[PDB]
């Protein structure tokens, strides 16, 4: 698939306000993605303890993890498509090491699709959330596609 320059703008205007606060956005996301999935919380053995929302709130690995996810996410739509080398490391150790069926990937894409909806309102009408889906559809299948060549397609 291939998003167009104004597909792609839409996606960046959003991004540009989710990242005057990072570590906030990546805790929502996550907490969404675990209070709606929770065998997804399983995956992270970190903190695979944590039984409340309290308690994931004031998780300092959860924040972190938070984090890193969003930052590595951000630099891949940043790329606007020319993603596949930010793609290869990712692809390897969700298939290999943490075993992350592309399932799950659905499942923050929906997190990530809800948060930005309830904080950014006024950038996330439904054409900016319709180039929001379409990037995040585009990064599940370039790697779902890698899963397969690395021999996990899960
Ligand atoms: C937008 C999608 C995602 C991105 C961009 C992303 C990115 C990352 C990054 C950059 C790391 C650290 C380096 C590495 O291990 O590769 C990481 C680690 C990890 N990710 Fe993902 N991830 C995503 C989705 C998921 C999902 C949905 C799960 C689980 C349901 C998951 C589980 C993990 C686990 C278990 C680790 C290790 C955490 C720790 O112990 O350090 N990731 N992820």
């Amino acid at each position: 698939m291939v998003l167009s320059e104004g597909e792609w703008q839409l996606v960046l205007h959003v991004w540009a306000k989710v990242e005057a606060d990072v570590a906030g956005h990546g805790q929502d996301i996550l907490i969404r993605l675990f209070k709606s999935h929770p065998e997804t919380l399983e995956k992270f053995d970190r903190f695979k303890h944590l039984k409340t929302e309290a308690e994931m709130k004031a998780s300092e690995d959860l924040k972190k993890t938070g984090v890193t996810v969003l930052t590595a996410l951000g630099a891949i739509l940043k790329k606007k498509g020319h993603h596949e080398a930010e793609l290869k490391p990712l692809a390897q150790s969700h298939a290999t090491k943490h075993k992350i069926p592309i399932k799950y990937l659905e499942f923050i894409s929906e997190a990530i699709i809800h948060v930005l909806h309830s904080r950014h309102p006024g950038n996330f009408g439904a054409d900016a959330q319709g180039a929001m889906n379409k990037a995040l559809e585009l990064f599940r299948k370039d790697i779902a596609a890698k899963y397969k060549e690395l021999g996990y397609q899960g």
